[PDB]
């Protein structure tokens, strides 16, 4: 609930964001069309979510950091540093939908899709991968942890591309290998492509805010952060094809992308000789015939009620190990998070 | 001259970088593939140019650092991030040539046009991203020009994404508009698209780690360097058209992607009412024809003269801002840079 008490003042500070990185024309007048470019590009891409990961910042940074230090200027920051996870995601986003073939995202249409943007959308995204680095320079040059999240922004961003790259080469288009998913690499593709910078990089980055720079409350804290992570991108697959798409705001797209999907990878480990060739010969495909007939073997081995018991034993799981590893951290750290992506 | 005696060694160490990178892999066996992928994107898009961004910063290093203190290690971090200019480089030219549906680059097809890439080459370029900060850490955390270059990689990147930014808003697919081509926007264009990133950055990398690093004498530097890489970009685009193609290995795609090229703009500037309509009529279009007609009409202008004028009085005028600006930093550096880039 903490989420909502904090989300007014965290969204209004997007204004001074967009602000702030459009004022690097008024010095430089000739690349005004440019900055103009890049305010599209952050309010179409930035704007339009639950800006849930940006705000995991915040809502860390108020219970680790002691009141009397949270002054204006660190709150400041502290928005700061969450809109710059929000701009992380963006980044991977925008060039996530287009290598998925992705038609909507946050109930409008894809960026890449958007008449007139195409393929300049790849600039668009290095744009908003670089804005992070200027805020962070702007806001926090002078704070002695700006080394730490630098490195912190970068290090995220290469373990979330080394996931891409598993949940890409897992994925070969018209290239049907069911051989290939398994829950081995299921687990690998998920940790890098969403635990570290959706889980670990908002918590993380509040860490050495708060001064919490030690390896070892990095290293425990990612234990349960990386196990949430896990959790998060399974249910992101189950509502790929299960979720209603009013609330998810996005087609779903990993049957036909031929992606190592959670569902997938629970449909081989309980399908019969028979329903594994059903699968074979319909799955990795564009046709609509051949894509529904994938989600009725899925119904038939109901994997939706398979998910939902996940689902609950996952949360006991978390709970455990929050219990083993909060310490010495607030376990409202982990519990707010875990009531925000749980129901 | 003083390039050819330091490629060698330059080169050789590619296999060294390659090692470190994927080294990353025992430590975590699981994203093997991963480390896979990237190796063989390391070696289609960071071999086969001639380095010299890269051998820049190497050159420049053993002129601007004193001899006994150019030891072993140092030596290898010059290569280091001498190989970090040539990523930075891979990263923005993988993009670069989705975005212009360029054909072949370094006389072989571009990444993205290789069977199996093809959009997957947006993350393969955001990986090669990556490596640069990866490798700076791995090599030069303990420097006390860490932290400079990190942010002058960084600072590099956004400049040249806005460059870019400018450059694609300036070519509108379908969209011809002669009237944007102006000789303003263009020098703004390829001041921030190239200009940095070719010439300041190697040069400066080279400055922070001989432990020059006034916001003075990076200025004169800058002066000096940014009016290089506005006549390395009009080479470029005349290249584009009238350059051997067995020497370029690239097929040039200005005219088709509607560019504001050097070449379009001296046309605008020379061309009658007639030859006006003949280049509104046929630029920005994929037709052969088309684009041959163009051509016909650069070369009824003289536009290749013009450019072999450009070049010696362009030459001129930078020499001229070396006995300006080099001091207190030696001509050399300046000197054989230039010798690189003018024939
Ligand atoms: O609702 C959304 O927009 C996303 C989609 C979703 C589906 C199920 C559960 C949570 C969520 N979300 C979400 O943001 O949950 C909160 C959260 C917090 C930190 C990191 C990731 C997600
Ligand atoms: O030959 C090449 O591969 C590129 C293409 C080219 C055309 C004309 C003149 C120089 C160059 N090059 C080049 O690398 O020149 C040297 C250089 C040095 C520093 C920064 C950019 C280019
Ligand atoms: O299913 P994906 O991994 O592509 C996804 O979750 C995005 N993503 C990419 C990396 N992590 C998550 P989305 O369904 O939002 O398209
Ligand atoms: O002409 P471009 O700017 O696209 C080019 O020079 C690449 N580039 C991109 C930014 N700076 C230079 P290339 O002709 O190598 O495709
Ligand atoms: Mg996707
Ligand atoms: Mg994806
Ligand atoms: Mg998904
Ligand atoms: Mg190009
Ligand atoms: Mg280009
Ligand atoms: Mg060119």
């Amino acid at each position: 609930d903490v989420y909502a008490q904090e989300k007014q003042d965290f969204v209004q500070h997007f204004s001074q964001i967009v602000r702030v990185l459009t004022e690097d024309e008024m010095g430089h007048p000739e690349i005004g069309d440019a900055i103009a470019r890049l305010k599209e590009v952050l309010e179409y891409n930035a704007i339009g979510g639950k800006y849930n990961r940006g705000l995991t910042v915040v809502v860390a940074f108020r219970e680790l950091v002691e009141p009397r230090k949270q002054d204006a200027d660190s709150l400041q920051r502290a928005w700061t540093v969450g809109w710059c996870v929000e701009l992380l995601q963006a980044f991977f986003l925008v060039a996530d939908d287009i290598m998925d073939s992705s038609l909507t995202r946050r109930g409008q249409i894809c960026w890449y899709q958007k008449p007139g943007v195409g393929l300049d959308a790849i600039n668009d995204a290095n744009l908003l991968e670089a804005c992070i680095y200027r805020l962070l320079k702007l806001y926090c040059r002078e704070q002695p942890y700006y080394l730490n999240l630098i490195e912190l922004f970068l290090q995220s961003s290469y373990q979330t591309e080394i996931g891409q790259t598993l949940d890409l080469l897992t994925a070969p288009q018209g290239n049907v290998d069911l051989v290939r998913f398994t829950e081995k690499r299921y687990k690998s593709i998920v940790k890098y492509k969403t635990a570290f910078y959706s889980f670990y990089l908002p918590i993380a980055a509040a860490m050495y805010m708060a001064g919490i720079d030690g390896e070892k409350e990095h290293a425990n804290a990612k234990k349960i952060l990386l196990e949430m992570g896990e959790f998060f991108q399974i249910q992101d697959d189950y509502l790929d094809l299960f979720g209603d798409p009013s609330v998810t705001g996005k087609i779903g797209t990993d049957i036909q992308d031929n992606k190592c999907s959670w569902l997938v990878v629970q449909c081989l480990q309980r399908a019969t000789p028979e329903q594994y060739q059903i699968l074979k010969e319909n799955y990795g495909q564009k046709e609509a015939e051949k894509v529904a007939r994938v989600k009725a073997l899925y119904e038939e081995l109901d994997l939706p009620a398979v998910f939902l018991q996940y689902e609950e034993d996952s949360y006991s799981h978390i709970m455990a190990l929050i219990e083993q590893y909060a310490a010495p951290l607030p376990p409202a750290v982990f519990l707010g998070l875990a009531r925000k992506i749980y129901k």
